[PDB]
């Protein structure tokens, strides 16, 4: 049996709610370590201990950019924070730092006993998420440490369109009107670039640069697939290999590309 495995068997249409099978609390970070704020998303009733994911936003933006994540994804069994950054001008690999720092300090909180968090962390289990810089950070992220289990990240930028090193199963969303890091010549060259790993690439019609953050009209579709890759990979629960490896018949949808996605 997969001793990962929490929840029950998951469809489409429950993957598309709003919220998992699992209640969702919070707290901000008392102290930062690393990085400038936190907030912790956590399932209390999961059954058992869960992966850790951290999410960055791109430059000059908060975690209410990319905060509708922490709940759709700690409510499906997750450990989630949202970062904001020391700087808001911070560049990826100063995201990437941060980012692999707030892992680090959720990993600490679940060793601390006054924390909400304590002993609900499988700290071996990680992934990293992020919005455009925060993104390009997560693929940093992925390259440097591959023992992290999953990314999964929304109109990515960076300064170099090359992550061939990445073996970290990837997920890229993609907005396809997007002028600040465009698909053609952003997006589909960070996916292309990826050889060695699990990956997919999922192009959102008509969407803005900020086509997967809070409040975006695909919530449904983008949570979907953002959990159900998280499942997939960070819980090895092949329940989920159906949704995270399914090309989509939604009109959200206008692109998609996936590799290594074993069904
Ligand atoms: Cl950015
Ligand atoms: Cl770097
Ligand atoms: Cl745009």
């Amino acid at each position: 049996s997969n001793p990962y495995a929490r929840g029950p068997n998951p469809t489409a249409a429950s993957l598309e709610a709003s919220a998992g099978p699992f209640t969702v609390r919070s707290f901000t970070v008392s102290r930062p370590s690393g990085y400038g704020a936190g907030t912790v998303y956590y399932p209390t009733n999961a059954g058992g201990t869960v992966g850790a994911i951290a999410i960055v936003p791109g430059y000059t933006a908060r975690q209410s950019s990319i905060n509708w994540w922490g709940p759709r994804l700690a409510s499906h069994g997750f450990v989630v924070i949202t970062i904001d950054t020391n700087s808001t001008l911070d560049q990826p690999s100063s995201r990437s730092s941060q980012q692999m720092a707030a892992l680090r300090q959720v990993a600490s909180l679940n060793g601390t006993s006054s924390s909400p968090i304590y002993g609900k962390v499988d700290t071996a289990r990680m992934g990293v998420m992020g919005w455009s810089m925060g993104g390009g950070g997560s693929l940093r992220s992925a390259a440097n440490n591959p023992s992290l289990k999953a990314a999964a990240v929304q109109a990515p930028w960076d300064s170099s369109t090359n992550f061939s090193s990445v073996t970290v199963p990837t997920l890229i969303f993609a907005c396809e009107n997007d002028s600040i890091a465009p698909v053609n010549s952003v997006a589909l060259p960070i996916y292309d670039s990826m050889s060695r790993n699990a990956k997919q690439f999922l192009e959102i019609c008509g969407g803005s640069h900020s086509c997967a953050n809070s409040g975006n009209s695909n919530q449904d579709l983008i949570g979907k697939k953002g959990v159900a890759w998280m499942k997939r990979f960070m819980d090895n629960d092949t329940r989920y290999s159906t949704f995270a490896c399914e090309n989509p018949n939604s009109t959200a949808v206008c692109d998609f590309r996936t590799a290594n996605c074993s069904l």
